[PDB]
């Protein structure tokens, strides 16, 4: 008679909190989908061997189409568990699934988990200065999406840092780098000429959130678009004007250049 | 040999990753804050039970101006663990203290917890919807704190939602409650007179996120400000222009008034 939406965490198979493992130990079925995100420091078979229970992954069709005839019938008898990386209800569409769960006279309740959108934090930047979040889309055939560019000069024109979710092709395992995105955003900036992101912005990468030993980088555009951050996932902020303390930690522990302290603050 | 930064999470203390108990349970000296925020569903026993360990608890004072004279030091020749509530870096200044520790030799890392900032995914809004974030903070003396107030306007004229941080004396033990955020926004209302928080204006309030059964509520300030969403913690948010499905969220989860539905695109 029960649904539980589970957080997987930001990069391994124990970023699940202890409340998420031991209520996925006791479920009779545990469901998991690996579309919105992938846990990149894990694999699948790790996961199940710590839950101790067999995982059937879920496409987005068996999801956003039968969420309702997999599913839910199950959470009728049964307790059934539903896993996703980062935090529940953090992407966008999963939300409406305690919608379907409700019609269908099903209890349903969240157990979070850490997400990059507040993982963001270890970056050294207040995370009440963040402002929208946007997502850099790969263009495609003759579709050039540029919102997010618009989204940081909304932020920037604010004050407040910008949160990049960089595009990833889940089915094919495909992580876009923020060099790829810093590529594109310079791309962007040629098209409008809105001097909202070129080789003199500074920008900050975070990779691999979660593991002990993340990625952590901060500099302009100019010397870090060929760097190699090391393994996906990766995220990209464009940091608002900053406060002192937020350049200083940069500086002291994301290796940024000391003239961020008087040019960027 | 090494400082660890671990969050224990939203409510209890099973809301630690099991990544974060692992390594608390090995480390040698364990320290803890609890004045940032609120745990409504634990006690220190029941967190040092888990851990297996005792926690000497730091006062603000203690880890503002003595971290590096009480933690510090241990961390040159031990493994040190400091813990907090939610995410240790999210809402808090606890990110200057890795510059304190790299100043004095200690390598730092991070464990990160579900934080309040992301959990409010719950309330069925959009994540990347959330502008700027700001903190309602107790009037103390001649003294009446407003800046809350403009993030709120800035935010809703970008059709941006509004996350607020509610005010927390710890050794007071007094923890704001979403009413009396609601009554002190309606006093900076009728001062500034810029329509941005009035009796009609649509809120939400989520309170003690992490539990199993926490309160989630919309509605019109006229109706919930004198309504009981329970123990603390509470955090309010003033919602920006509103999507369909975040309106139906809302109704169907959150008991918000039916006539939300009808958004005037
Ligand atoms: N479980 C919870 N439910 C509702 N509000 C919460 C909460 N935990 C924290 N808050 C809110 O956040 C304030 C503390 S701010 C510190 C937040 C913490 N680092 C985190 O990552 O969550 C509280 O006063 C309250 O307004």
């Amino acid at each position: 008679m029960v649904l539980y939406f589970i957080g997987l965490g930001l990069y391994d198979e124990r970023d699940i909190t202890v409340k998420g493992l031991e209520i996925a130990k006791k479920c009779d079925y545990v469901f998991a989908e690996f579309y919105t995100s992938l846990m990149a420091g894990t694999t699948l078979g790790r996961i199940q061997k710590l839950i101790g229970k067999e995982i059937r992954v879920l496409s987005r069709e068996d999801v956003e189409l039968n969420f309702e005839n997999i599913v839910l019938p199950l959470a009728k008898e049964n307790d059934v568990a539903f896993l996703t990386p980062g935090d529940p209800l953090v992407a966008t569409t999963h939300a409406e699934l305690r919608i379907r769960a409700k019609r269908a006279g099903v209890e349903s309740y969240v157990i979070h988990a850490p997400s990059i959108y507040s993982a963001v934090g270890i970056t050294g930047m207040h995370i009440y200065k963040f402002g929208k979040s946007a997502t850099v889309a790969y263009p495609e055939g003759n579709w050039f999406p540029t919102s997010y560019y618009d989204v940081i000069k909304e932020n920037a024109e604010r004050g407040l840092h910008t949160l990049l979710f960089l595009d990833i092709k889940a089915e094919k395992r495909m992580y876009m780098t923020a060099n790829e995105a810093m590529e594109l955003l310079l791309k962007v900036e040629d098209m409008k000429k809105g001097g909202v992101f070129t080789d003199d912005t500074l920008v900050v990468v975070l990779a691999r959130a979660g593991s002990l030993n993340p990625t952590i980088r901060a500099g302009y555009v100019k010397d870090l678009i060929r760097e190699d951050f090391g393994d996906p996932p990766h995220i990209l902020i464009v940091p608002g004007k900053l406060h002192i303390v937020e350049a200083e930690y940069l500086v002291e522990i994301a290796g940024a250049p000391r003239e961020i302290l008087r040019v960027n603050v």
